[PDB]
DNA sequence: CCTGACTCA
DNA sequence: ATTTGAGTCAGG
């Protein structure tokens, strides 16, 4: 039905200046993974491409290189990363279908070209999980039934472009495609590739000392509960606490018990074992997740890790980090924060600078609800989780400790996110009646914030989705349910997706000026890690000086708004360091 | 395989 | 009924 040629060479016909490209790589992680064939479909025809052939041939090396050879593909980044572990540069991508079906509703959770095909009722090709399988199963097939499947996509991809282009400029949403997400993938393909380096030696004497503190720690725990039993077992570890010890139930959940944090540290004045579990808990996550499964993913030569940060993943346009996750390494207690110095520069001489955006999606929120008191804190320069800190705890800002600026900081987002009294007395562990009053107390100090998050949640109702700054949009169905609790979070949606996914497309933009910052000065800096509002690089140490001006700068330009921004920095021998 | 832990923004 | 957005892990 569909003629294509299974090429044995590449031809002149297969490089023409416009084509819809596919680079095909099955495993999920896509790090030094096969590629596996190549398809091209342009005005001339319908091409499968081996990859033995097609990756060794100069010429179509050249043109994947040649950005004035525009290439319309589904997650260019997946096949840029791909092709760099095969030492192969690919420029001139113009149009990538994924990202296009991510703006479009990212509710859609579009992750192969059949589901963004439906989008556009286009059937003619096929999902990637029916030809390749799952799990054990999993497996390329017989090559003309891989050729169809890649050539299918191809012309997915091709048939597609312009329908999806088309309803992306309905929605104003064609800039932030080709002039935002686009440009990132590159950089974001940079990123992944770089890697960070990682200091296996300190990590795994981490590892041998921590092993030794769980075993004591595990021993108190036993005594204290007077037998045995596995801690990491939220059923065991309840029949212990609530049926052995006899402690208050203070939440069940459909399994059986809470054991949870919360439950835990509300349980301190009757018995001092919940502490020492809370203790053992934390630890126990670092052996197996920042120790063993960090050392699992070291690339054992360059002893480095290379994440994938998932661009068309969140509902609000934040990135997501995977295999590893570097964007949960810990740093709020000493005890976990000391990983961080396992993590180095790649060459010596070099160091780690990291910029963290201050306070920023209350900014953001400033901004946005253009509130008097909210606007002009920030023009008075004010610290508002510092003052939320003094007034919760009642104390000078002096007394206000990192942990209680933490904590604060919970409670204002908390507060403008919609928590209640209820949600806020038990995350103080304050009476209700006293937590009705802080939020009572904290909508007459910024009033233009409440009238905001009445306003969005009315016209979330009435248009069924809302929008950011950069015109990303998230679609909320469910936000005229006469349902209570599905309502009730769809309208909390509407609070807060305008602001996290408005200081996601800051972020977004201020990496891809940075970088062209980077490259017209001719620094060797590089950046390596974005954190949501942080971004992280590593440089010559020469280069410390030059960073410590273009970065913060370059961040607080990226949009400008009618309150400042604001970037704190630092830089050092390890990541730890960089504070 | 899911749930409830821990980790971050 | 009860802030939002994420990922990985051991246990079961
Ligand atoms: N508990 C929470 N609830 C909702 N959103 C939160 C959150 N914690 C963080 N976020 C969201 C909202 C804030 C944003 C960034 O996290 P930062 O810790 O960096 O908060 P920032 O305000 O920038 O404080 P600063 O840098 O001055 O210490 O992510
Ligand atoms: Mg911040």
């Amino acid at each position: 039905k569909m003629a294509f040629t299974l090429a044995d060479r590449v031809t002149e016909e297969m490089l023409a200046d416009k084509a819809a490209l596919v680079v095909e790589v099955v495993e999920e992680n896509y790090h030094d993974a096969p590629i596996v064939g190549i398809a091209v479909v342009n005005e001339h025809g319908r091409f499968f491409l081996r990859p033995e052939t097609a990756l060794a041939d100069p010429q179509f090396v050249a043109w994947l290189g040649d950005e004035t050879k525009k290439k319309s593909m589904f997650d260019s980044k997946r096949a840029a990363v791909a092709l760099k572990w095969k030492g192969i540069e690919l420029c001139g991508v113009s149009f990538d279908l994924l990202l296009a079906a991510y703006l479009l509703d990212p509710a859609q959770g579009v992750d192969d070209v059949a589901a963004a095909a439906k989008m556009k009722q286009y059937e003619a090709v096929r999902p990637d999980e029916a030809v390749y399988g799952k799990g054990a199963k999993r497996a390329v097939p017989d090559e003309p039934v891989l050729a169809e499947h890649l050539v299918r996509k191809a012309a997915a991809i091709w048939e597609l472009e312009r329908p999806f282009l088309d309803e992306l400029r309905r929605n104003e949403q064609d800039r932030l495609l080709v002039e935002l997400e686009q440009p990132l993938s590159s950089i974001l393909a940079e990123m992944e590739f770089a890697g960070v380096k990682v200091d296996t030696k300190r990590l795994e004497q981490m590892g041998k000392e921590l092993a030794e503190q769980l075993g004591t720690v595990e021993q108190r725990i036993y005594e204290l509960a007077g037998q045995e039993f596995n801690i990491n077992s939220p059923k065991q570890l309840g029949v212990i606490l609530f049926e052995k010890l006899q402690l208050p139930v203070l939440k069940k959940t459909k399994t059986g018990y809470s054991t949870s944090a919360d439950v835990l540290e509300k349980l301190a004045p009757y018995h001092e074992i919940v502490e020492n579990i809370l203790h053992y808990r934390q630890l126990g996550k670092l052996q197996s997740t920042y120790i063993e499964g960090l050392l699992k993913v070291v690339r054992p030569a360059t002893k480095k890790v290379h994440t994938i940060f998932n661009q068309a993943l969140t509902q609000t346009g934040r990135l997501s980090s995977t295999e590893p996750n570097l964007q949960n390494i810990p740093i709020r207690l000493e005890e976990g924060r000391k990983i961080r110095q396992a993590f180095v520069p790649s060459e010596s001489d070099w160091l780690i600078f990291a910029a963290d955006y201050s306070q920023i999606e209350l900014r953001v929120l400033a901004h946005i609800a253009e509130d008097d008191n909210l606007m002009e804190a920030f023009r008075r320069d004010l610290d508002i989780h510092t003052k939320t800190a003094m007034d919760i705890f009642q104390v000078s800002e002096d007394e206000v400790t990192p942990n209680m600026r933490r904590q604060a900081k919970a409670v204002n987002y908390g507060i403008v996110y919609g928590i209640s009294d209820y949600g806020l007395a038990q995350n103080l562990n304050i009476s209700r009646k006293e937590a009705a009053e802080f939020i009572e107390r904290y909508f007459e100090s910024f009033p233009g914030v409440k009238r905001y998050m009445e306003n969005i949640v009315q016209e979330a109702k009435q248009k069924g989705y809302v929008t950011t700054l950069l015109h990303r949009r998230r679609y909320l169905p469910d936000i005229t349910s006469r349902n209570f609790n599905v309502r009730s979070f769809a309208e909390r949606m509407a609070m807060n997706t305008p602001i996290q996914g408005s200081a996601a497309d800051i972020i977004k933009k201020a990496m891809i000026d940075l970088n062209a910052r980077l490259k017209e000065e001719r620094l060797q800096a590089h950046l390596l890690l974005q954190v949501h509002d942080e971004l992280i690089l590593e440089a010559p140490k020469e280069e410390m000086e030059r960073l410590c001006r273009l970065v913060p700068e370059v961040m607080e330009q990226a949009v400008t708004l009618r309150v400042p921004l604001k970037v704190d920095y630092h830089y050092g021998s390890t990541w730890y360091d960089a504070k």
